[PDB]
């Protein structure tokens, strides 16, 4: 099945997805990669894997709606069964969200609200990452899987972040594979795995 | 003055034009780069230059027509004053050619022993035809190889195509009735010089 990934940066998560499609762990094909930043290194990961790229920059458009109308237009050329946001830094409008309702995924490095992340100030606790269906509740549509990342004394911000990214790379291919195998659906602003409704914090 | 460049491979010509816009030698801006091959190295030259990129692959389209319809559509998002074909390996349909009439430029490595050279011309529906604007003949001697010919023709491509684009940016070059006209003067079959 066809996966279209949207990025804005480095693309380490895109790459974990491409490799999981290479080793047949996801039953799918990344057909196109989309960026809102022209220098994004994720476009070079796509080029080397021979995947078609498109970059849509906001200044080039007249209105937010205009941008999303074209973004929809270009994504649909690849007949997506999922559209995966992997570090996509733009908010998607109501028309975009409803257009891909139930097959629009996102990963945020947080669990459900408190998380010692940033490093703008090792440590205590609360740190992680969750993959969730994207809804109009910005950053807060239904969670599918989360992963708590253990903090330790001898940890730096780069230690924590790298550890979070290592968990992002494990869970996002897992979720997209359950989606590709027909086991994950959204309805009633709830995530469903094998017909069972997931609790607010995902599986398990 | 907006430049959209269309490529299929290495992109050395694209690099020569980005370079000339930087140096204000071409008073214009490359606004986007289109490719019909996903792996094309010119896409990487565009990424580093910070230029928007779009790859349209033929297998994704159902027909020639559909493809060119999407190409026009995505190019016109960048309101091109000129569309520059710089190693783009696909024949553009009559409809596309019509749509960018007098605004579509191409470079091909043959003027139109040593028979070798390169020429820039306006694209008109006579494939490879359309009026020549500027050529450069490249002599070959015994000893230099086909690759050294290529390398010499390429040095010239990088000299004449930023130059035609420079004239087009300054409103000095126009196409009318299947003839190129620089400063009013009608260019002869072999272009300027
Ligand atoms: N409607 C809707 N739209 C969404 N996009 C979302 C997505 C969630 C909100 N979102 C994010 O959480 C950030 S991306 C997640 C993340 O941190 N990934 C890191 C790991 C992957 C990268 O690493 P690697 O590249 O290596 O894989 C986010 C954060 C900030 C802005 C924002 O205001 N952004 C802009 C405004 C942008 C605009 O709308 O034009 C601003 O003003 O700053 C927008 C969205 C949603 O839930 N609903
Ligand atoms: N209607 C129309 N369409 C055009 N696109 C053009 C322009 C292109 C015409 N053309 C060429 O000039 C070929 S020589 C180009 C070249 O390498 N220049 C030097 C710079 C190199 C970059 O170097 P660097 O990347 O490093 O900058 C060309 C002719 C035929 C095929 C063809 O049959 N091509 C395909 C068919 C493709 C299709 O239509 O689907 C085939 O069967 O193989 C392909 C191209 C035109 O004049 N008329």
């Amino acid at each position: 099945m066809n996966i279209v990934v949207l990025i804005s940066g480095n693309g380490s998560n895109l790459q974990a997805i491409i490799d999981a499609c290479k080793t047949n762990k996801i039953k799918g094909t990344v057909r196109a990669v989309f960026s809102n930043k022209a220098d994004a290194f994720g476009l070079e990961r796509a080029r080397q894997a021979g995947i078609a790229t498109h970059t849509l920059i906001a200044s080039a458009f007249d209105s937010r709606e205009a941008y999303d109308r074209e973004l929809i237009h270009e994504i649909d050329m690849y007949a997506p069964d999922v559209v995966v946001l992997a570090g996509f830094m733009r908010i998607l409008s109501p028309a975009f969200v409803s257009h891909y309702a139930g097959r629009l995924l996102n990963i945020h490095p947080s669990l459900l609200p408190k998380y010692p992340g940033l490093h703008t100030h090792n440590g205590d606790e609360e740190h992680g990452t969750s993959v969730h269906f994207v809804t109009d509740e910005l950053d807060g549509g239904p969670v599918i899987l989360q992963a708590k990342v253990p903090v330790f004394a001898g940890d730096s911000e780069d230690d924590i972040t790298a550890r979070v990214q290592t968990q992002e790379h494990a869970i996002y291919p897992l979720v997209i594979s359950w989606f590709a195998d027909g086991r994950l659906k959204m309805h009633e602003n709830a995530a469903w795995l094998d017909g069972q409704r997931l609790p607010p914090q995902g599986y398990a």
